């Protein structure tokens, strides 16, 4: 199924639509400063993003209605170097029908959903995650 496409800023105000992604592989992230498993997972896919970007996977960790300083201060302490965006009156996690948090949908280069992901995510899961999506080599 084709990922509902959105438009939102990252945390940086620079205008982020999933549709412009094509090509490459989206680990679109949803989560909140309330989920606990973000202060681990979060370190985990910045250090795998440290190999992917330059596979062509791209992430994108919609934060769901929380104020840009409070994200900022949560990027910051957990070690964040990927994209985040602002889904500031929640409307794209509800168009996404998320219930659990953190949930990520791995969405790859021709912009279909293969597989929705919930619950602890090892490192070693994410690393494999990235592989499923990326576009090449």
């Amino acid at each position: 199924s084709d990922a509902p496409n959105f438009v939102l800023e990252d945390t940086n105000g620079k205008r982020i639509e999933l549709s412009d992604l094509k090509g490459k592989g989206v680990f679109l992230n949803f989560w909140g400063t309330w989920c606990e498993p973000c202060k681990k997972e979060f370190p985990y896919m910045a250090n795998q993003y440290k190999h992917f970007k330059s596979q062509g996977v791209e992430i994108v960790a919609v934060n769901v209605g929380e104020s840009k300083i409070a994200v900022h201060n949560f990027m910051k302490s957990y070690g964040v170097n990927f994209p985040v965006v602002l889904d500031t009156d929640r409307q794209v996690l509800d168009a996404y029908d998320v219930s659990p948090l953190p949930t990520t949908f791995l969405i790859n280069p021709e912009g279909k959903v293969v597989k929705v992901v919930t619950g602890t995510m090892t490192e070693s899961m994410i690393h494999d995650y990235m592989n499923l999506i990326k576009p090449g080599e």
